[PDB]
């Protein structure tokens, strides 16, 4: 069960996110992830499966799916049971996660999900998409789960490509498999556009940033300090859960 407050700040984290997507790249959410995928909605039926491997994981996708316009309902039984429960009810796509996989299964089709590329995908995408860019150089500051299939689709999409990640085995691993440039947080180089993916605060250093650089993060807490972000007047690109999620569904649409 969510608080009055929980559900609020979905909503209004989410309308956020779209102006500010909107703001950077000039299309929203649900655009970013049409012209990713090439995908378009039909109000799939989502069944949402909570999992005991519980707080409001389940009703907070509820209300993710919902602002996305999608035919959402959560199961009443959890794990296997509710598995059965979502498909009998006619559920197209399974949403449910345990600690370590999240994930979207289109029944239709096949197309299987992860939350973790998606996210870095989408988020590396809206970054990608600056509008006001004037140059293709990008910083990845994260190379993990989300961070490396971001830095990866950057480099599909033929940006020049910087990376760091504090985990040095990690680094060595991205910059000889994909053709980023080993990025030392002591070089002095401003980008406008960054994207982080790190579970750490104050992963940006200040000498990195510009002026009206957009910073695209799925990261949790956020990377740059509020000090920072509004002495650069940073354009922030951040939100808890639905991006990612929003990014799952139209994969596998
Ligand atoms: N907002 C969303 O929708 C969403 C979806 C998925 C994950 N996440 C969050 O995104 C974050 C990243 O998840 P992940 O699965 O990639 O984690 P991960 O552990 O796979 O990767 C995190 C990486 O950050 C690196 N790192 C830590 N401190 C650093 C620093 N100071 N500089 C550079 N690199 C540093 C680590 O070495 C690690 O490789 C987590 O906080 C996770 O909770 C958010
Ligand atoms: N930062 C968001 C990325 C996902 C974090 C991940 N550790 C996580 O909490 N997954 C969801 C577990 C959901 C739980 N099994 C449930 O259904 O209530
Ligand atoms: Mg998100
Ligand atoms: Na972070």
């Amino acid at each position: 069960l969510l608080t009055p407050d929980d559900l609020i700040n979905i909503n209004m984290q989410l309308q956020k996110a779209d102006s500010a997507v909107q703001e950077v790249t000039g299309l929203d959410i649900k655009g970013i992830c049409k012209a990713l995928y090439g995908t378009f909605s039909s109000s799939e039926k989502v069944g949402i499966v909570p999992v005991t491997s519980i707080g409001n994981f389940s009703a907070s996708l509820h209300a993710i799916t919902q602002y996305f316009g999608f035919d959402s309902f959560v199961t009443d039984m959890p794990d296997v049971s509710g598995y059965y429960e979502a498909v009998q009810n006619g559920a197209e796509i399974i949403l449910m996660a345990d600690d370590r996989t999240f994930l979207a299964h289109n029944l239709k089709n096949g197309k299987m999900a992860n939350n973790q590329p998606c996210t870095g995908i989408i988020y590396a995408e809206i970054a990608s998409r600056y509008l006001k860019a004037d140059s293709k150089d990008v910083l990845v500051v994260g190379l993990g789960k989300v961070g490396f299939p971001g830095a990866e689709h950057l480099v599909q999409k033929d940006f020049r490509v910087y990376g760091y990640d504090a985990d040095e085995t990690l680094l060595e691993r991205a910059t000889s498999n994909l053709g980023i440039i080993p990025f030392d947080p002591a070089n002095p180089k401003k980008f406008s556009i960054i994207f982080e993916a790190t579970p750490c605060a104050n992963t940006i250093p200040e000498a990195v940033l510009s002026e009206n650089c957009v910073l695209s993060t799925p990261g949790i807490p956020c990377a740059i300090s509020e000090e920072l972000r509004d002495k650069y007047e940073v354009q922030l690109i951040a939100e808890p859960l639905g991006i990612g999620t929003a990014s799952m569904l139209y994969s596998v649409l």
